[PDB]
């Protein structure tokens, strides 16, 4: 039934659901199997005409999120309920998965120019798949509004096959290769998005944690030059919890050690060319090998084990310094953060109770910290279990001494005040800023990381009204102010600017707040940033 014209002339079908039409797994790339494996995405070459799109395609493949070198009962747990056959059906995934959705209101023609939303989801560059976050909710929610946008989502490989690192991978040139699926993915936008209804020059990205990060990562890639053919490939930019990613180069010492564990684990330790020894192995292999290395709700928790990292040529620096340096797109930005983003994985080091072994912990964690460094975090982060996160519970939630305190480092450094770093340094755009505190009052996780995608995609709520209305008004007008709410959204100049400049969300609603806390934490953090980089 829902038709469209491909750039190539090619002739595809939809799906039409009612409450809107889709085009489900789209091959935007050839598959990266084989020789091509951890290489940069290749424009697919084919003909499309005549095909039926009507469901997801695979994930790409996926990492234990408990995996790790050792072994344990979450590890065994977890791979028993991955390779299981119902899993496996309900939730297929491959390394041929690099396709393209997208899902537009009912009656969409193209020439339409509605504004276009891509989504780049998160799931700590380890796992993670497209078919999870269901466009409907926003889809509607834009239609009620008199502002219909189009939803555009976009595989991408994660764990070792998107992100792999180490000397070879630097040598050759194939660093952050899932970043370039999704830089690929916004090329395919602007050249066919006008054929379902979109315009190529309203596309605002949005992103949830590793998502999230990812766009940073976007307003940050060819030292900010984000044209495509002489146009941006994007207007704006949507950051749910996270920023800049702290991370040394790509060849640096975490980068090697996996690549080498990785390649000793598949069987290439004696190899002259370990990188030709890894292409070579099979997919079961390579899935074996990867899961033996660290997922990211193992004890190394956050410093992970595949992420994006500077490579000298599309990411050129240290992102902290490009972001200090200027070296970045100028476009509008809404960026926010939940209330409590390390509790959930601060629930990794629970065998960490006594100070001398949350020393211990942090030391392993960042390497490049002096124990100076190690003192002043510390400090700034005390043992006293009434001021860790979830924030503002007083004794509760004492799971260890250490708990609560780890928890507001991890989600501190990883996202919150690495917020308002950028937010401090940015001057690009319009600035927007939010900070959610919906789910205060939940034990142990407080308002967790990710909680934001079920009052977005799938439950309304309180935060619904920022995540999907306020998000609709940006990507609409490039001011969420136009989404007609109560409580009107203040520009964030600086975190020292005298007046509330930050929206904040409850369980009854909004309302507006300084973003002011921590202050300690701050520079225990950023005076020397890459002293805490992994
Ligand atoms: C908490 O548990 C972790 C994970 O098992 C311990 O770290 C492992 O310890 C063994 C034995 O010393 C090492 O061979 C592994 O390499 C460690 N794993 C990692 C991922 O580093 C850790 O020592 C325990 N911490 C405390 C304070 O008991
Ligand atoms: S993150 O780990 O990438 C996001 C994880 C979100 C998982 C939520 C788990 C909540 C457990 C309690 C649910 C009570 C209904
Ligand atoms: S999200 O997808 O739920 C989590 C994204 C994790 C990003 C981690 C980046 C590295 C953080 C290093 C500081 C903590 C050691
Ligand atoms: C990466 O950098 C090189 C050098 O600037 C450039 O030719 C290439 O087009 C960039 N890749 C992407 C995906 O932007
Ligand atoms: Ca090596
Ligand atoms: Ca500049």
């Amino acid at each position: 039934a829902p038709t469209a014209t491909l750039a190539n002339g090619d002739t595809i079908t939809g799906l039409n659901a009612i409450i809107n039409e889709a085009f489900l797994g789209i091959p935007f790339a050839e598959p990266p199997v084989g020789n091509l494996r951890f290489k940069d995405p290749v424009p697919y070459s084919g003909s499309l005409d005549g095909q039926k799109f009507t469901s997801y395609g695979p994930s790409c493949m996926q990492q234990n999120p408990e995996g790790t070198y050792e072994e344990n009962l979450p590890k065994a747990a977890l791979d028993l309920v991955m390779q299981s056959k119902v899993f496996e059906a309900v939730s297929p995934s491959s390394e041929d998965c690099l396709t393209i959705n997208v899902v537009r209101p009912p009656g969409t023609k193209a020439g339409a120019n509605l504004p276009v939303m891509l989504w780049i989801f998160g799931g700590g560059f380890e796992v993670g798949g497209t078919s999870t976050f269901p466009p409907a909710q926003m889809i509607t929610k834009s239609i009620a509004m008199g502002k219909p946008i189009i939803h555009v989502s976009v595989n991408y490989r994660v764990s070792s096959w998107g992100f792999l690192a180490g000397d070879e991978i630097k040598a050759e040139g194939s660093a952050n290769a899932g970043l370039k699926d999704q830089r690929l993915g916004m090329q395919w936008v602007a050249d066919n998005i006008a054929a379902f209804g979109g315009d190529p020059t309203k596309v605002t990205i949005f992103g949830e944690s590793a998502g999230s990060m990812s766009v940073m990562c976007h307003i940050l890639w060819n030292d900010g030059d984000n044209t495509y053919k002489g146009k941006p490939l994007f207007r704006a930019g949507i950051m749910q919890s996270g920023a800049m990613v702290p991370s040394d180069a790509v060849d640096g010492i975490y980068g090697n050690e996996i690549f080498d564990l990785l390649a000793s684990n598949a069987g290439c330790g004696s190899a002259s060319d370990k990188l030709a020894c890894l292409r070579g192995v099979s997919s079961d292999t390579l899935e074996d090998a990867t899961n033996n290395t660290p997922g990211f709700l193992a004890y190394s928790s956050l410093r992970l084990s595949y992420l994006p990292r500077p490579d000298g040529v599309n990411i050129t620096d240290d992102m902290y310094a490009l972001v200090r340096e200027g070296k970045y797109a100028n476009i509008p930005v809404i960026i926010g953060d939940q209330n409590d983003e390390g509790t959930f994985f601060g629930t990794s080091s629970l065998n960490v109770t006594t100070d001398a072994q949350a020393r211990e912990y942090f030391k392993q964690s960042f390497v490049h910290a002096s124990d100076a460094e190690i003192d002043t975090l510390m400090t700034a982060y005390p043992g006293d279990i009434t001021q860790g996160s979830p924030f503002d519970t007083g004794i509760l939630n004492a799971l260890t001494p250490q708990f609560k305190r780890i928890s507001a480092v991890l989600g501190d450094l990883g996202f919150t005040l690495a917020r308002r770093y950028f937010l401090n340094h940015y001057t690009g755009g319009t600035k927007y800023s939010f900070l959610s505190k919906q789910l205060s009052g939940l034990p142990v996780l407080g308002t967790f990381h990710s909680n934001d995608i079920v009052f977005q995609d799938y439950l309304l709520g309180s935060g619904s009204l920022i995540y999907n209305n306020a998000f609709i008004a940006f990507a609409t007008d490039l001011d969420p102010n136009t989404a007609g709410l109560l409580v009107k959204w203040p520009e964030y100049t600086s975190s020292s600017q005298s007046g509330n400049n930050l929206m904040m969300i409850n369980a009854l609603g909004l309302y507006t707040g300084k973003d002011n806390f921590r202050t300690a934490g701050y520079d225990a953090l950023f005076s020397n940033p890459p002293s805490f980089f992994v």
